[PDB]
């Protein structure tokens, strides 16, 4: 009936209130939808929200961040930084009075005013990795598509490990992946030449820990005439969905979180945390699986947007959502 009045230093604010996102990667898909969450749910809360990518290189992400804090932004969202340096910057950050939230970021120890947020990397691995030993019996030669040195990438493998021990008629055959430029490419290309080194036959499967990486390996599948292979992947894309529709699609299943959802909710972490309110030192996110057969019998195309449609529940949480950010909305549009 009434409305929830806006927090003092929200509406005593000079002018709009800024925050930067600062991102470890380049503009690959789940990039692309992250960054549109942030900057979707800063515009309705009427805040600036400045977007960084460094494509993957860690200098660049530095001088990124540093940038940011001599700039006196109201609040910083860092995404995929790594150690060693992540934790001193933050701290740098929380120094200068900067709120600020993180997503797969590498952190040593409680930074207060810190929030830290993540996958349930574990249950993205057992459920999607897990479907894979679920679909052969415990029995396969695969190949893993991976890069060292991200928080999400080092909890996957963990989870992996774990269940390469539990099953040991899995074989890795090889390990493949980078950050470029061009992850699809890349990957396809890499791909290409370990489909040559194991001819039909001898690969059974491929779990993909990043939908970049699970695409290029579509791509690879498609062109070299090696779709009895079959896909198992982490992540999902408006692509990743046409690609699980196509003919003879290897694509079995994607388990994921919305990254527009990741996005819109380190938003508002950071704007709680302008406002005073308490935030919590960790959040977790958590992931739906989306089966190919699913997809499949849908009438046409669908986009991670109308997945709600037929996944219940999907790319929605009221975590955070204060009262006043309607209030906020109305101030703006
Ligand atoms: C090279 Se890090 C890539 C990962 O970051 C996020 O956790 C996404 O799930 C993506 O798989």
């Amino acid at each position: 009936a009434t409305v929830a009045p806006i927090p003092d230093a929200i509406a005593k604010h000079q002018g709009q209130i800024k925050i930067a996102v600062i991102r470890n990667l380049g503009s690959d898909d789940n990039t692309t939808q992250f960054l549109s969450g942030v900057l979707k749910e800063g515009k309705k809360l009427g805040f600036k929200v400045d977007t960084f990518l460094s494509n993957g290189d860690d200098a660049r992400f530095q001088d990124f961040v540093n940038q940011a804090i001599s700039q006196k932004y109201d609040g910083i969202i860092l995404s995929q930084g790594r150690d060693p340096y992540s934790t001193e910057l933050v701290k740098r950050i929380v120094a200068n009075g900067i709120a600020v939230s993180v997503f797969d970021t590498a952190i040593q120890g409680d930074i207060p005013g810190l929030t830290v947020t993540q996958q349930d990397d574990a249950s993205l691995t057992n459920e999607s990795f897990g479907q894979l030993v679920k679909d052969f019996n415990g029995k396969a030669n695969i190949i893993k598509l991976w890069v060292a040195g991200f928080p999400p990438m080092e909890r996957r493998q963990a989870a992996y490990q774990a269940l390469l021990k539990q099953n040991p008629g899995i074989t890795e055959l090889e390990s493949i992946g980078a950050v470029s430029s061009d992850v699809q490419g890349d990957t396809a290309n890499k791909v290409g030449a370990v489909l040559a080194k194991y001819p039909k036959g001898k690969i059974d499967a491929i779990w993909g820990t990043w939908d970049a990486f699970t695409q290029g390996a579509y791509k690879a599948l498609q062109e070299n005439g090696r779709t009895e292979i079959k896909l198992y992947s982490i992540d999902i894309s408006n692509q990743d969905l046409q690609l699980m529709r196509e003919a003879n699609s290897p694509w079995k299943v994607s388990v994921a979180v919305d990254p527009k959802l990741i996005g819109a909710v380190n938003l508002r972490l950071v704007a709680k945390k302008i406002a005073g309110e308490e935030t919590p030192a960790s959040y977790e996110f958590r992931a739906a699986s989306i089966p190919q057969a699913l997809l499949v019998s849908q009438p046409g195309p669908v986009n991670v947007s109308g997945l709600s449609k037929i996944i219940p529940g999907w790319g929605q949480s009221d975590d955070f959502n204060s009262p006043w950010f309607a209030t906020l909305a109305a101030k703006n549009g």
